[PDB]
Parts: structure tokens; C-alpha cells; sequence
């Protein structure tokens, strides 16, 4: 219909205080959101929305000319304070969602702006308290989703087990603001390269991420999770699947992501043998944060063998690719912030150097998804198979790693990485 | 078999003195040039061996430690004088030639280093006197080949009316030292993408030739061609060829250049309401050789409407490519020293900008060029039905041209040119 209510289960936090509150405060001014629509915050620190708004409009970037649009956003503003497994909690929730100007017929989404420890606590209130009867109900749950195939199975389970598919909305955008338009021009170049992208062209296809800066002073959070995780297993890997899928049925985000999970149900489980890990260490000739490393970071833990580069060998196994060796390099603290797929063909010149096609890259990644969640485009979402075959293929390695704690390969602040990892592509052949 | 004579037709000459010698020389020197391989000068100036090389080794790069090959080199030379259409100085040349050592076998390459005016000469006494009765015979003619289709047509059958086509080798070698790279990857490129590159994904080609230098204190010369007979009528339609043409029966040189041959004819006379002619003005504010214009430069007649700046409509009429407008674009005196090709695809996108494929750019384009002539690969040499076909769609265009002389736009020095010329663009489809 016409009146959405969005919910920001756990409103007190960071992310909703620096990201959330100000990307739909920019998507109401900018006109975007629709018309009659309320936001909900949730937590249980007793705050008043004066609160947050004090603790947010600093992020707001509020100038003296918006201020009437600013007031009428902070008019449909509210809070309810409870606990995030009391049911009498949620049934306050409930009813002053219902209180509110035809609420009751109103579409719902919930933003799960909260630690996933308690997402399954939340996500069975919801179900049986403030889902509404009417209009949808659409959940967005955050990173991250399990650590390995196992966590992140019993999580799914747990969410796929109270609310449809089709209102899971698993977001992912801390990569960039480039994020959507990197997915958007990769699916256009496979529907446009599609008969060209076969293993008789071409014979060895990366993808790379690079990013010139370190943790800064935030290593903490990196180290319990790592390069892999972060990076190749979630973004990488959609874009692998990108790069290799059949043409899609339609234009329908079903579709696409059938063809996304029938490419990943091809690759089977990445060994170590073809995986090259490393760890930034200080510059002593730069200045700045590239005289610091990686363990010399506050926050991270010594003796941390986390890997903050990875160059990871993969195969897709069927007729179209077979032998074509998928390079996903990612690493942070590098010489350039890119983000490339490269396809290397194989040349035939008859003669009496290897030749490359090279993909590179109004609203921005997150608002961009935020406005999806609200039309209900599940194209750039990860689902439920395609989350647990990215587990499947990366949960092996994982698991030895944590096991047997291998030491990365050191490299320096702003160099491309270590040299093993171009022998490990020299191997399966590059350039 | 293993003796060649290099023949220097007009080695007195400017091209010869600044570059048939130094490119010779840089062959041998870097042992590319067959073992037994004699050079021998020819002109009317009573000249020695020790003139020539006096006149030209400035130009030789000539470092002490490659002295003893550059005696070497200079003892494999020889000069002869005569006139153009004696019959007897051509009878001494011939005799000559078969004093040197093992040369009646051996091949015979002539570089018709000589203002095309007595090319029809040459090539008739060369013809009944210095042809070689055991080796081949091959002759490299120089720009230019005519000027319109009349001129083009009857020198062209005088000389393929004395020599067949596998003995005739134009070069066009003046636009830099990567032409013959452009050539080989658009072949490539049109080999790779011929499936993709039809008129169903493609709306628009474009064709691009910026110099960001004027005249120079030469545009004297220049005043007598144009920058269509300069650039487009021979290069940028030679890779217009090379982008739409079919799969070539193989990779031998005639199989290709009669796929480039059937491309031409499919092109019908451009004509002036589909062309935009510019002259460049001088910039008041640069600095340098931007603060003259083309009339300020000495050596341009005033009252020239010679255009320095082209931007020509053509269209192919065929199954593959109808409707597809190909946009050469070039010019003297711009903003960049760019060479490219962008193909404008048709986008399809639901969504609830267009996109292209961009083709960009050891030995130099004529090193590798003479190369050619040695070994007999007639690749990148044009060939006597292309040259007809091309002047055959340039000339209505250009006597149009030469009877009104419509006066260019004038451009400012360092800018991108007129924008009539991205109103035409425009006109039939752009960005
Ligand atoms: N790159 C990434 O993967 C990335 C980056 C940023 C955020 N995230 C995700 O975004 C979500 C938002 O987290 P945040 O970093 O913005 O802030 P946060 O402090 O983690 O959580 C926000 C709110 O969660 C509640 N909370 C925190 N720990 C809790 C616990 N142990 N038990 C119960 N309630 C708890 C608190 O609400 P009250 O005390 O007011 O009740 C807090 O204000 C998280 O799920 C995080 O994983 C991911
Ligand atoms: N961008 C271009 O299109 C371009 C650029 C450079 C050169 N070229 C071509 O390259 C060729 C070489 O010419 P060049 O510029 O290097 O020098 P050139 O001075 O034009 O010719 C070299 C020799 O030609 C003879 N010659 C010149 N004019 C003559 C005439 N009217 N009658 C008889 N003999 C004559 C002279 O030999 P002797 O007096 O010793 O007998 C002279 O030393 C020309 O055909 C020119 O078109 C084209």
C-alpha cells in the first residue's frame, strides 16, 4: 500500500547511529522514501528520540536550509525501549506500531541492527508479536552470517524456519559505495560476453581487491574474522558467480540467483595447496599509518596469525568452464585501491604477449539497498543456498586454519603482496 | 634464397637521409636483416658512399662500441647515379647490381624513396631493366597514391600494369611508431568478439585520431592533402575494415584484405551533410607553439580552408552491420594524443548510463614494416581494390570540397574541436 513503518531493532547502536539514521534521514529528504512512512527505533536503553537525535544529527551533514524537512522527519520519529527476548517487550512494540497512523495495514520492515548473538531471540519475538497481518514483512539481518558452514547453517535454519525467502534480506555493504554498480555492471557484461565467456577463449580469469590502507586502529574486529571472510567469501565469490553464470531465465532476482547457486554448486571445496596468505607488516620508509603493521595495531591480538591477503585459486566444473583457473586476490594495506576482473584469452597469433579484457568500475551502495529492501528487489542479497555453497567451498581451509594456525607470509605496507602469490599464479598460468 | 639487394630509389633524398638509412642500419645492427644483404643508393646527384653516410649517420644513433659493424654496413653499401627515364643509367644500375657478389640470383627489394610524379618512370624502366630474373622482385611505393579516385586509378594501373599485386607493397608509416600494433590487436579483437559485434548489441562505432601538436612549421605540406586523405581515407578505414569484417578464410595476408576488400564495397559515397570539417585557431592564453594557429604558421597559404579536424559518418550495408554508424573522428592540434576504438552497445537494463567496449593502444611500426617487405607478408599493406574503394568513398566528398572550399570551424588550440562535430554525433546516436 502506501504506509511502511521501519524498525531499527537495536537503535542505541553504531551502526544505527552513524549509518542507518542518517541514510534514511538523506532518502526522506531526498524524497525517496515513501510518503507516509514512520521509523521505529528499538533497544533497551531508555532513550527518547531528542536522545538520538543529539547522538546522530552530528552524522546527518544538516544544513541550515533543510531544517523544515529535518523536523518532519525527526515528527515521524519514535522509540520503545524493552528487552530483546521479553514478550511483553514486544507486545509494547506492537502496540504502538499499531497506534500509529493506519499502522495496522501498514507494510513493516525491521532492520536487525544488532549483534547476530541475539538475532534468534529477535527474530522469533517478531515472528509471533510484531509481524503485521496485512501489509509485508521484511526482515534485514547484517553480518555476520556464521563464521563457518556450520554456524551459519543453524542461523539460516533458524531465520528460513520463521519468515519466507522472500523476506530475507541478508545486506552487505561495507566494501564501498560502488559496491551495487560493481554487480550491476558484471551481470551486464555476462549477459552481453556471454557466448564469448568459454574455456576455449579464455584461460584464466581474477578478480582483484585492493585497498591502499591498513586496519587503522581497528584491527580488533578484523582479527576475528580475516581476509576471506570479509572479502572474497561474500563479494568476491557473487562476482565469480557473476562472471561464470548461464544466461538467466528472466530479469527476476529468482532467476539470476538460480543461476548464481548453480555456478557455486560447481566449485568444489579450495584446498590449501592452492591458497597464498599474508600479513602487513610496517613501512620503515613511509610515514603515517604505513609505519605501522599489523600486530603493531592496538587493537589486534599478538601472536595473530590472521590473514589480512589471500590469493585463492578456484575452478568452476562443468562444459563451459573446465580447467579455468578463477584467481580471487584481495588483500588491504596494498599500492592502489582497485577493483578489477580481468579475463586472459588464449592467443592463437600466427607469427613470422597475452592479450585481456578488463572490466573495471546517483545513489550510493547502502542507500541503494536500503531502497531495494523497499521495492523488494532481492537482486543484490545474498540467499539462503547461495550463503550456505559459499560456506560449503571455503569452510575446509577455514577450519585447518583455525586449526593449525599457518603464519601468513609477511609483506610491507603498500606493496602488492607476497611473491608467492604470483608463483601460485605463475603456476596455473598468467601472464 | 639468401642475397638481397636493397635498391634506394632518390637516396639523395630527405626520407631517405632521416630514415630508409637509419631504419636500415638499426635491421642490420640487430642482425634482423638477411646476412647477405647489399644497399645501393640511387639518384641523378653525383654522389659517393662517403656523402651519403657524412649526410646521415647524425641520424644513426651511432655509439663508439657498434663502429665495427657500421664499417661493416657501410662496406655492404654502394651508390650509382643516373637519371629517372634514361635507359642507359638504369642499364649501369643493372649492370651494376649484377657485379655485386652472387647478385643475379638474388632478390631484389626497390624503395621507391621519389616524389610519386615520376613513380610511372621508375616503374616502367625498373620493369625492362633491373628486375631480377631469378630472385623475387618487390617494390615499396610511397604516399601519396593519388589524391582523388582518377589519380589513384591510373597510377595504380600503370603499376599493376607492370608488376603483380604480391610484388607491390604501399606503406603508410607517418602516424607513429604503433600502427602495425593498432592493426594486429583490432584483427585480434575482431577475431575474439566477432560473434558479439553485430548491429543487435552495437548502436554506434567510433573511430578516434587526436594529435595534441599542430603543424609545426610544415603545414605547408599538409596543405596540399587535408586531414581525410591525411588520416582518415587511408588508417582510420583501413581499422574501420578491421572491426567490421567476417571471420577471413585463414590467416594468410590476401584472405583478410579480401574480407577488408568486401567490407569497403559495402560502403556508399559520404557526403557532406554527414561531416564536420574544423581548423585549428591559436590559443591566446597557451604558451609555445599553441599561441600560433594554421594561418599563422609561415608555410600555410593564406586563405587556406584546408581542414585540420574531421568528423565523417559512414555506414555498412549489410546483414551484420545496418543502421550502425561508424564515427571517425580525428584531428591536428587537440587535447590528447589519443588512438582508440569505443563501441557503443544497446543497453536493455530494467530498473525500477550506456555502456561500451573500449580497444586502446620490440620493433617500430616501419622497422617492422621493412620487415615485411623482406619477408613477403602483405598484412599491413594496403592493396590496389582496397585503395580504389577507399578513394571511391572519399572522392565525390573531397571534389565537393575542393570546387565550394567551405570554410572550416574554427577550433581553439588544445580543445576537443568543433561542437558541430558532437552535434552530429549526436544526430545519429551517441552518449
Ligand atoms: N563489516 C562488518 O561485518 C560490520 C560492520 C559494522 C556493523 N556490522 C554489524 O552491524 C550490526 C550493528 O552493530 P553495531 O556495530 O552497529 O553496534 P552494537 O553496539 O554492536 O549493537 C547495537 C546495539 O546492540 C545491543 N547489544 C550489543 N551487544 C549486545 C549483547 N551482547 N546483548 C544484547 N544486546 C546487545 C545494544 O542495545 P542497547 O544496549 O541499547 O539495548 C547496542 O546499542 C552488528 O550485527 C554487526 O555485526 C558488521
Ligand atoms: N606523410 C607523407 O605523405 C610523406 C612524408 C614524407 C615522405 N613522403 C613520401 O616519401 C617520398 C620521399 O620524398 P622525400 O620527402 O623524402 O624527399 P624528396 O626531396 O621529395 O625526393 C628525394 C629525391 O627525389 C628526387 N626528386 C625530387 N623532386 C624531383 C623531381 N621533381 N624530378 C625528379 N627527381 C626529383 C631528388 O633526387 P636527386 O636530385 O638526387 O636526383 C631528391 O633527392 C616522396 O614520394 C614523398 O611523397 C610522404
Amino acid at each position: 500500500s502506501d504506509t511502511h513503518i521501519f524498525i531499527i531493532m537495536g537503535a542505541s547502536g553504531d551502526l544505527a547511529k552513524k549509518k542507518i539514521y542518517p541514510t534514511i534521514w538523506w532518502l526522506f529528504r531526498d524524497g525517496l522514501l515513501p510518503e507516509n512512512t514512520f521509523i521505529v527505533g528499538y533497544a533497551r536503553s531508555r532513550l527518547t528520540v531528542a536522545d538520538i537525535r543529539k547522538q546522530s544529527e552530528p552524522f546527518f551533514k544538516a544544513t541550515p536550509e533543510e531544517k523544515l524537512k529535518l523536523e518532519d522527519f525527526f515528527a515521524r520519529n519514535s522509540y520503545v525501549a524493552g528487552q530483546y527476548d521479553d514478550a511483553a517487550s514486544y507486545q509494547r512494540l506492537n502496540s504502538h506500531m499499531n497506534a500509529l497512523h493506519l499502522g495496522s495495514q501498514a507494510n513493516r520492515l525491521f532492520y536487525l541492527a544488532l549483534p547476530p548473538t541475539v538475532y534468534e531471540a529477535v527474530t522469533k519475538n517478531i515472528h509471533e508479536s510484531c509481524m503485521s497481518q496485512i501489509g509485508w514483512n521484511r526482515i534485514i539481518v547484517e553480518k555476520p552470517f556464521g563464521r563457518d558452514l556450520q554456524s551459519s547453517d543453524r542461523l539460516s535454519n533458524h531465520i528460513s524456519s520463521l519468515f519466507r525467502e522472500d523476506q530475507i534480506y541478508r545486506i552487505d555493504h561495507y566494501l564501498g559505495k560502488e559496491m551495487v554498480q560493481n554487480l550491476m555492471v558484471l551481470r551486464f557484461a555476462n549477459r552481453i560476453f556471454g557466448p564469448i565467456w568459454n574455456r576455449d577463449n579464455i584461460a584464466c580469469v581474477i578478480l582483484t581487491f585492493k585497498e591502499p590502507f591498513g586496519t587503522e586502529g581497528r584491527g580488533g574486529y578484523f582479527d576475528e574474522f580475516g581476509i576471506i571472510r570479509d572479502v572474497m567469501q561474500n563479494h568476491l565469490l557473487q562476482m565469480l558467480c557473476l562472471v561464470a553464470m548461464e544466461k538467466p531465465a528472466s530479469t527476476n532476482s529468482d532467476d539470476v540467483r538460480d543461476e548464481k547457486v548453480k555456478v557455486l554448486k560447481c566449485i568444489s571445496e579450495v584446498q590449501a595447496n592452492n591458497v597464498v596468505l599474508g600479513q602487513y607488516v610496517g613501512n620503515p620508509d613511509g610515514e603515517g599509518e604505513a609505519t605501522k603493521g599489523y600486530l603493531d595495531d592496538p587493537t589486534v591480538p599478538r601472536g595473530s596469525t590472521t590473514a589480512t591477503f589471500a590469493a585463492v585459486v578456484l575452478y568452476v566444473e562443468n562444459e563451459r568452464w573446465d580447467g579455468v583457473p578463477f584467481i580471487l586476490r584481495c588483500g588491504k594495506a596494498l599500492n592502489e585501491r582497485k577493483a578489477e576482473v580481468r579475463l586472459q584469452f588464449h592467443d592463437v597469433a600466427g607469427d613470422i604477449k597475452r592479450n585481456e579484457l578488463v572490466i573495471h568500475v546517483l545513489p550510493d551502495a547502502y542507500e541503494r539497498l536500503i531502497l531495494d529492501v523497499f521495492c523488494g528487489s532481492q537482486m543484490h542479497f545474498v540467499r539462503s543456498d547461495e550463503l550456505r555453497e559459499a560456506w560449503r567451498i571455503f569452510t575446509p581451509l577455514l577450519h585447518q586454519i583455525e586449526l593449525e594456525k599457518p603464519k601468513p607470509i609477511p609483506y610491507i605496507y603498500g606493496s602488492r603482496g607476497p611473491t608467492e602469490a604470483d608463483e601460485l599464479m605463475k603456476r596455473v598460468g598468467f601472464q
